[PDB]
């Protein structure tokens, strides 16, 4: 209590950043004291001049991994697979491959043994994708090294959905999103929503808007606005309803290993709260996100609890997203922009805003 108005705090941090990085538009949403607050900046489309709101659709890039993780956890709770199962128990076409020796949990948490950030360029169809995984030669023993990876969590989501007999997009759009109450969140934006879909703006300042690629849906393909994304965050701080979905959300807050001060869950990565700016920056730096690291192994997976900052970055060619929340204090920040601007800037701004929300 006794602070300046929330609008002043947020404007004071966000406006200078939008100028510094020439960000055309940003939707910011925060949770504090049990309610949502929206702060909308600039334009979703520079040409039309359409204003950003909390209903503007942005590409959230790898923030998608948190929804994919929730879907996968849901499928495990429903009995489709065990986190402990070997991957090839859920993909006949992988029997005999290195995936005989990797678990579903390892796939989800990027610890299979050196799967890279991106597929090679030749992986451009489903057949080429299957050949890729069948041919993969691990660099590290399973469960020992974390290397942030689209092929890894992408395969996890794909196989998790199929373990329930459903394609990923169907399970997400017909089961998970409706049960979460997310009705303006899409893998493929329907025509009725296209008017709300922001354009992204590239490094060379050109309008771009698409998330093509193999397993794009699973790895980085969600379009949503700040209001739906904040509602998903709210579900991560007290969902009630479908017992299976409640269990699934709890599993996303379970830690499987750590790298430094960061603990890897399913989708969400977390830190002991309060976390310093320096630690949050380091955990989201290329030293952690763009190379293999040996993990601190956990004897067992463990619930990380409420006194944590949970977060996820996401980017595409034209977009830059960040989400962070602290369940014990009922605070959260969502920042969706239509420029892929530096993760360090996202983290510094978010940390500064959360610090104010906690006081
Ligand atoms: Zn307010
Ligand atoms: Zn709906
Ligand atoms: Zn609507
Ligand atoms: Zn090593």
């Amino acid at each position: 209590s006794g602070e300046a108005p929330l609008t002043a705090t947020v404007d004071g941090i966000i406006q200078p950043m939008l100028k510094a990085y020439r960000i055309p538009g940003m939707a910011v949403a925060v949770l504090k004291d049990g309610k949502a607050h929206y702060f909308n900046y600039g334009v979703a489309n520079r040409e039309s001049g359409q204003r950003v709101s909390e209903q503007t659709l942005f590409e959230i890039g790898s923030v998608s991994k948190t929804l994919t993780a929730t879907l996968g956890a849901y499928a495990a709770v429903k009995g489709g697979f065990e986190l402990d199962d070997k991957v090839s128990q859920h993909a006949p076409w992988l029997k005999g491959s290195a995936f005989d020796g990797v678990t579903m949990a390892e796939l989800a948490t990027y610890s299979a043994g050196g799967l890279p950030l991106q597929f090679p360029d030749e992986v451009d169809s489903n057949d080429k994708m299957q050949t890729y995984y069948r041919s993969w030669s691990p660099v590290y023993p399973a469960g020992t090294h974390r290397q942030y990876s689209n092929p890894s969590i992408g395969l996890f989501g794909h196989l998790a959905a199929n373990s329930l007999g459903q394609p990923f997009e169907q399970l997400m759009s017909q089961t998970l999103l409706p049960k979460l109450g997310l009705h303006h969140t899409y893998i493929q934006v329907p025509e009725s929503a296209m008017a709300n879909y922001a354009y992204g703006y590239s490094k060379e300042d050109k309008p771009i808007r698409a998330t093509p690629g193999v397993l794009a849906a699973e790895a980085y393909g969600i379009k949503t606005g700040s209001a739906d994304l904040l509602k998903f965050v709210e579900a991560n701080m007290g969902y009630q309803g479908d017992a299976a979905l409640k269990s699934a959300i709890a599993l996303t807050h379970t830690g499987f290993h750590s790298v430094g001060e960061m603990t890897q869950g399913l989708g969400w990565e977390s830190y002991d709260y309060p976390v310093t700016e320096q630690v949050l920056l380091a955990g989201n730096s290329p030293a952690v996100s763009f190379q293999a690291n040996p993990v601190t192994r956990f004897a067992v997976p463990k619930a990380m609890g409420e006194q944590r900052l949970y977060n996820k970055t996401g980017s595409t060619g034209g977009f830059g997203a960040y989400v962070a929340f602290v369940p014990a204090r009922g605070i959260a920040i969502v920042m969706l922009a239509n420029r892929n601007y530096p993760i360090e800037a996202r983290v510094k701004a978010a940390h500064a805003i959360l610090s104010q929300l906690a006081e």
